[PDB]
């Protein structure tokens, strides 16, 4: 579990979505595992605007934060879930480390703010879902 929260948005994976984020929902996209609902306390995350490849994740499986490099947002094929079929998921970064299906929601950070959440795993690899592209969340 886990979500960012940047002025009246909520971002959270859309797997983990919970009726109320349906409900005031904002943008949502199956093929990046994002959803983004409304709230009404303005939040106050940072979202990195950058192109950094090295940053920090939380790993709830481990009560533990690990430094990691990982790669640029990209399409990677994702092994069928109870969530999903197999597909192809877009702006996914993947890293060495070690990741469990409740790690989703894990906050990956850099210098800048925050970069991403965690989204996929397995073969000891870890995916995080970018948001730095999400410009809008910001205005
Ligand atoms: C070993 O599987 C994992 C490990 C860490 C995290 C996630 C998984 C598998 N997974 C990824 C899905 C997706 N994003 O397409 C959403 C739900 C899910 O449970
Ligand atoms: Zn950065």
């Amino acid at each position: 579990s886990g979500a960012i929260y940047v002025g009246n948005y909520r971002v959270v994976n859309r797997h983990l979505a919970t009726h109320n984020d349906w409900a005031n929902l904002v943008w949502e996209d199956s093929s990046r595992d994002l959803l983004v609902s409304s709230t009404t306390a303005q939040g106050c995350d940072t979202i990195a605007r950058c192109d950094c490849q090295t940053g920090v994740y939380y790993c709830s499986s481990r009560r533990k934060h690990y430094p990691v490099s990982f790669s640029k947002p990209s399409l990677i094929f994702v092994e069928a879930s109870e969530y999903y079929p197999a597909r192809y998921q877009s702006h996914l970064m993947l890293a060495v480390g070690h990741s469990e299906p409740g790690d989703c929601g894990g906050i990956l950070r850099c210098q800048h703010g925050v970069v991403g959440i965690v989204s996929t795993g397995g073969n000891g690899l870890v995916g995080f879902a970018d948001v730095r592209d999400l410009l809008w969340l910001d205005e």
